């Protein structure tokens, strides 16, 4: 969804850092 990886980290839990978004299982957080 929104989910942002600017910090290096997200919010959301076992998330993937694509910055500066964040990604899981190849889709958007």
């Amino acid at each position: 969804a929104g989910e942002t990886c600017v910090g290096g980290t997200c919010n959301t839990p076992g998330a993937t850092c694509s910055w500066p978004v964040c990604t899981r299982n190849g889709l958007p957080v």
